[PDB]
C-alpha cells in the first residue's frame, strides 16, 4: 500500500491495475515523456517503479504497452 496520494511511496512495485508493466522513467520507449529522473531528481524515479511525480491521486507509471501511455499502479491506499 501507499500513504495519502502516494507521492512518498518508494517501494519496488512496478505493475499497473490492468496488469501491464511499467516503463522505466529514464526510457523514452515506447512512450516519449518529460517525467525523467533528469528533470525530477528528487521524486524517486528509479528503474520502472510505481511513483507519483505530478501530484496525482495514486502511484502510477507509463506502460510498456505501446497503445496505453500511462496507468495507475495495482497498489491500494494504506
Ligand atoms: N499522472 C497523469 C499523467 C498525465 C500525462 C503525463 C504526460 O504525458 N506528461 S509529459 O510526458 O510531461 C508531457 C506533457 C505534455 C506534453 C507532452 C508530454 C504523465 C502523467
Amino acid at each position: 500500500c501507499y500513504h495519502g496520494n502516494g507521492q512518498s511511496y518508494r517501494g519496488t512495485f512496478s505493475t499497473t491495475v490492468t496488469g501491464r508493466t511499467c516503463q522505466s522513467w529514464s526510457s523514452m520507449t515506447p512512450h516519449r515523456h518529460q517525467r525523467t529522473p533528469e528533470n525530477y531528481p528528487n521524486d524517486g524515479l528509479t528503474m520502472n517503479y510505481c511513483r507519483n511525480p505530478d501530484a496525482d491521486t495514486g502511484p502510477w507509471c507509463f506502460t510498456m504497452d505501446p497503445s496505453i501511455r500511462w496507468e495507475y499502479c495495482a497498489l491500494t491506499r494504506c
